[PDB]
């Protein structure tokens, strides 16, 4: 995957305010700032990257910005951090996987507790929260997930 970056960052605290001021919210959230896991994933690149990862969400998981940037946030399925697309998981449920795959194909927002490890292996309960975000277009472009250790 050769996902390009925005050159000059993103405009994470535009985005979160975007995100707490959005007018018919489907799921609550409640404040929400950088000091939590987070990362934007790009919708309009080759199978959505995340562009950008909050320190929270490196140290949630247990991997590097090298490690997670670019790549489709599906890694934290497999403790071996493999997960190829269209595979059936075999520690993650099915439907799950299948509803965060249809809230992101329909920029709808969606909530979900997913099975997902840790660079180390350690296998915990992500509670995941992604919501779409409009950028200076004012169309969909990113997906924004907020990941919450359960
Ligand atoms: C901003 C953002 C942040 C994210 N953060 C995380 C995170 O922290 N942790 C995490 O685990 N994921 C996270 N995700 C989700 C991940 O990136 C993928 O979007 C998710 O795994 C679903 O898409 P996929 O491409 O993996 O689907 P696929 O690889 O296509 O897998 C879907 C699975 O569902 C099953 N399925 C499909 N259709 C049906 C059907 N009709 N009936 C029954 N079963 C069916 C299949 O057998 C398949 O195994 C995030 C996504 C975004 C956009």
């Amino acid at each position: 995957m050769h996902t390009l970056y925005a050159p000059g960052g993103y405009d994470i605290m535009g985005y979160l305010i975007q995100i707490m001021n959005r007018p018919n919210p489907q799921v609550e959230l409640g404040p929400v700032d950088t000091s939590c896991a987070l990362v934007l994933c790009d919708l309009k690149q080759k199978d959505t990257p995340i562009v950008y990862a909050s320190e929270a969400f490196l140290y949630m998981t247990g991997y590097s910005n090298a490690e997670v940037l670019g790549r489709n946030c599906r890694f934290l399925q497999s403790p071996d951090g493999m997960v190829k697309p269209k595979s059936t998981r075999k520690y993650v449920d099915s439907n799950t996987i299948n509803t965060m795959r249809k809230a992101i194909d329909r920029n709808a927002e969606v909530q979900v507790e997913v099975v997902n490890f840790k660079k180390n292996g350690q296998r915990f309960v992500n509670f995941l929260t992604m919501i779409p975000v409009r950028d200076e277009t004012g169309e969909y472009r990113y997906s924004m997930g907020f990941q919450c250790e359960t």
